């Protein structure tokens, strides 16, 4: 604070503005958070392994601290992924002899997991990401080949969405994914959510991760996604928004800060984005950034280990960037 407006305050009549957090920062940057955001997501501390490390042992301490942080300050909470190929302990898929678990073991284990997790924050979490990244990223492959698909069954998303809806039939359940604007994958996601809706599965929205960079997707490529998903009459949430200064499969490894060209493109590119989100504020009800400031971001270690990135509108010192001002809402 010193003379700058609240980012989430300027969108109060448009949509929530959230951030991906961690209990480690609730102390240091708790106030910066409680001022620009009215929604938050646990980046990792709420995933399978993080709260269900062993078959009979649960660990919710970190997650609880987050929810307690938010609800006290009138902030919304999105629960992140119940069913995902990553960050899921081995036991969940194994049997006594080290073999693979059966469809029945799978159904029981998943069921008890969902109840415990969704039920614990019942009526407190307004939105959940039941299934994360189920669609393949290879043009001629629909379903991503995973143990969920193999050991449980192709009807695993339905089960997930059904179980979740019982634990808290008031939460909005989303199907979350990335590359959602890629013309090919965009249709794969569309058909899945369409199949799900027909089968009667309780899906209430689609989760557009928003892991984009300063080059693409084009404004038209995003606009098309929005309209494509929005037509299914479901809510749209940009869930893991960030603007990478690199392209994926970027070989450039010597930057200590972004190139002047990178900053220019980004400031310009962010302005266009939120300008498009505002045009579509009817369809979009929540935009979350995968992080709070450039001081931290998973991009620093992925896909390149040890390569620092600056994907937000807040620099490494929690101070507003030139992109910040070109993004404040009309309210
Ligand atoms: O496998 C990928 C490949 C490219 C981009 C993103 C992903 C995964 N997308 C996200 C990354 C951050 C994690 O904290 C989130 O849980 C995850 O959903």
């Amino acid at each position: 604070s010193t003379e700058i407006p609240s980012l989430s305050a300027s969108y109060a009549n448009s949509f929530k503005i959230g951030a991906a957090v961690h209990t480690r920062m609730l102390q240091t940057e708790g106030e910066f958070i409680a001022k620009h955001y009215n929604s938050v997501t646990a980046e990792n501390q709420m995933k399978f392994e993080e709260v269900h490390p062993r078959e009979h042992e649960y660990t919710f301490e970190a997650a609880d601290e987050i929810v307690d942080f938010a609800v006290a300050r009138g902030i919304g909470v999105r629960g992140h992924t119940l069913v995902w190929h990553n960050q899921t302990p081995a036991w969940m898929f194994e049997d006594a002899s080290g073999g693979t678990a059966s469809r029945e073991m799978m159904l029981s284990r998943l069921k008890q997991h969902i109840d415990t997790v969704v039920g614990r924050y019942k009526d407190q979490i307004y939105a959940w990401d039941v299934v994360n990244e189920a669609i393949e990223d290879k043009t001629d492959l629909i379903m991503r080949d995973t143990k969920w698909l193999r050991l449980l069954g192709e009807d695993y998303l339905v089960q997930a969405f059904n179980m979740a809806h019982e634990a808290d039939p008031n939460a909005l359940l989303f199907y979350n994914d990335y590359n959602e604007t890629d013309p090919v994958k965009r249709e794969k996601i569309y058909n899945l959510v369409r199949s799900l809706l027909d089968q009667g599965a309780p899906v209430h929205g689609i989760g557009m991760q928003g892991h984009w960079n300063i080059h693409g997707p084009s404004m038209d490529e995003i606009r098309q996604a929005i309209e494509r998903y929005a037509s299914l009459d479901v809510q749209l949430h940009v869930t893991e928004l960030d603007l990478s200064v690199f392209r994926h499969e970027d070989q450039r490894t010597d930057l200590t800060e972004p190139t002047a060209e990178m900053a220019e493109l980004q400031q310009k590119r962010y302005e266009d984005i939120f300008g498009l989100f505002r045009e579509y504020r009817s369809n979009i009800t929540s935009v979350t950034f995968w992080g709070v400031a450039d001081n931290y971001t998973w991009l620093d270690n992925f896909p390149v280990r040890g390569r620092k990135n600056w994907p937000f509108v807040f620099d490494t010192e929690l101070q507003p960037k030139d992109s910040f001002w070109r993004i404040i809402g009309q309210d």
